[PDB]
């Protein structure tokens, strides 16, 4: 019955809002791959919002590959891994990843969400802690609310804050910290050093969400233990496959025992069905390419370098980004819708941050390089937000 | 750090145990397709432990679909639907499905277990209500345990019990009721008719996870509301692609206005990376073949017609299922475990239920029938069922 389901959802007008405005610009239907250029509604459009950081989601080797695993094994495994749904290469997958981590052991998700949720979920409980940085990603909030623990908040990479409320807590208790490896909004870096140094003294649990950094830092991009050389002090190393990787999935790779404790007690992996053959095979050999090729992470930092310093030079406000994500600053959310969908109709795809995300006067878009971009796209880009921030009176 | 992780992990010994005595049967890893029989260890073993109904994984029009979307479109799009991850595949899967179960809208989500997160969280909040069947998907109590509502769970199909517990909540609170269409224990179905007569009197929206009833039940398969006839008292349809439709992901179907605030308010579908093109393909491709060849439902339910007659007749304990899902009732955790093993080392792939999921003398076997299954598979797996219960002394 919808009565107050209909009063519940009442008051949500700003879709409606934008698209009678003629701003809205969230799922754009794309026609094409996802490339340095996309189609949309016929047209060529500059990709500068995307998260496949090494532009390897068009590799005719992983396609094929994944091709290949459609040919040999179908179209998916209809079970969890618990059950019927393991293949022979999920395990070749989770032994690799173990290997270019650094860890004894790893266990596939079906997504990076989930790779989030399982260790989060079931390993501190009743009288335990979970100490989360407070812009750790949404899918780390809501592993930590999945569990029966105290969920904590610290300041954004604040180790005084961190320290502060870890030294509060009943010494017969465990704790994890989780944090991002870089976080997307800004894409800042942890302070991975001083977070480890206060783990080890509170004898408290690391896990490091490295979506964003693996394929991008560390040697080979093995993520950010691997970037400070703190292998040893990071006890859970969480990735996702859709970014660097080209596919869909995620892991989190550990010690054998807590990886054995995991894979038989996260609900979300007991309870949903496993990788699809072809997103098993796609990671496999995209793996493969990050390591054996090191001209895809080069490429990307010279596209890193190149923008950033065009867009310093500019003139725009960027976020303090360590990384790949170029956050420029507009710091207004009508102004970032107009920038948004202004840019789109130029030919420009970047993504919008706005309230109730961030406060107003932080909202940005989010402009993001791939390996495979070249310096004329990336100045195409650039000319163009030149005209459309001229235009917006930003 | 890993001293009180150490702890918490500790007295998790069960797999430690099962492993010593050669009794382990988890992430047991197939070398081929999903299928009615498949390859562990290079030997055929036939498969009574899939949720792939209708046998579709193998079908060559699904992965030669799978297979070109990837030709096209590449590995993955690389961001959620919400930015950069939409294709115009996704928005022509969601306009299918809504056709096929009657619904305005749908949102895709990248699994099934994300597909229940989402409407669960975000729908009722604070001073409202979500009102669970006890025996609800892990994935339903997650989702509900993600709202800041106030979740209660009611008796299993305890129409009685539900109504007490609405009659009870304040009249100025929205209330939303979520179950499982048939439920993947003892495979029996909600009792729909009586809970949207009494969602009716409260005004309490419906919600059904149709998981295991999409291919299955309803007209086409349509699912439960399609089944009984009541399209127009449940609210939200949710379903699974990794089942019937022999891929990865879900949607939820509904509404144009409730939709429309999912897709923008949940952060399962604003926070994790969209299907991969190969998997919006492969359901698009198995939906159109549910539809149009009704022979895939029909042989499976006359595979289940069969077993069940095979299975009473030969004097096996069934649970009270109205489904493809045969559980068979053993009563003990250390038979259940021995008689899992030893089908297995027969040839035969069934799926053990245990404490602590169930009481002990509740623990039973999940045999569950494919369209592709044939009489002669059907016999030899009950004729080795027979054996090992006659070993196990059951
Ligand atoms: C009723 C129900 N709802 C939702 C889901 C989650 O769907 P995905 O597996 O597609 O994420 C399942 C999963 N079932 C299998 C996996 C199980 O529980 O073993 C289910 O049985
Ligand atoms: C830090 C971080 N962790 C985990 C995830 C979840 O991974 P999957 O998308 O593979 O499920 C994301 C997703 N990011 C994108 C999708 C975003 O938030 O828009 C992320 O940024």
């Amino acid at each position: 019955s919808k009565g107050k389901l209909g009063e519940k959802i009442s008051q949500f007008k700003i879709v409606e809002e934008l698209k009678a405005k003629g701003l809205y610009a969230y799922f754009r239907p794309i026609q094409s791959k996802q490339d340095t250029e996309v189609k949309i509604d016929g047209r060529r459009v500059l990709m500068f919002g995307s998260n496949s950081y090494l532009g390897l989601t068009t590799d005719t080797r992983i396609i094929k590959a994944a091709q290949d695993a459609l040919e040999k094994y179908g179209t998916g495994c209809a079970g969890s891994r618990f059950l019927n749904g393991t293949l022979d290469i999920h395990v070749e997958l989770e032994e690799k990843l173990s290997a270019y981590v650094g860890k004894e052991a790893a266990i596939l998700f079906s997504t990076g969400f989930q790779s989030n949720l399982g260790p989060l979920s079931c390993l501190m409980g009743r009288n335990d802690y979970i100490l989360l940085d407070e812009r750790d990603h949404a899918s780390i909030i809501d592993g930590s609310r999945l569990s029966f623990s105290k969920v904590i908040k610290y300041g954004h990479n604040n180790m005084e804050d961190l320290r502060a409320k870890l030294s509060r807590l009943p010494e017969d208790s465990a704790k994890l910290i989780c944090t991002d490896g870089i976080f997307s909004m800004e894409g800042d870096i942890v302070n991975l050093p001083e977070l480890t140094s206060i783990a080890n003294e509170f004898d408290a649990a690391v896990m490091v969400d490295d979506a964003h950094s693996l394929g991008v830092i560390g040697h080979k991009g093995a993520g950010t233990a691997s970037h400070f050389g703190l292998n040893d002090d990071v006890d859970l190393i969480m990735g996702t496959f859709s970014k660097s990787l080209a596919s869909l999935g995620g892991f989190v790779a550990g010690d054998a025992d807590v990886i054995d404790f995991l894979k038989h007690n996260a609900r979300s992996v007991m309870f949903s069905a496993s990788m699809t053959p072809a997103s098993v095979a796609s990671t496999l050999k995209a793996l493969e390419i990050i390591q054996n090729e090191p001209e895809h992470i080069e490429k990307l930092w010279k596209n890193t370098d190149y923008a950033k310093a065009q867009l310093l030079d500019h003139g725009f406000d960027l976020g303090a980004t360590e990384s790949p994500i170029l956050p420029i600053f507009i710091r207004s959310n009508e102004k970032t819708f107009w920038v948004t969908k202004m840019l789109q109709d130029d030919g420009v795809f970047v993504n919008p941050v706005v309230s109730p995300a961030v406060p107003a006067e932080e909202s940005l878009i989010r402009f993001s390089l791939m390996a495979t971009h070249t310096y004329d796209q990336i100045d195409e880009a650039i000319e163009k937000m030149v005209k459309v921030f001229k235009q917006a009176e930003v």
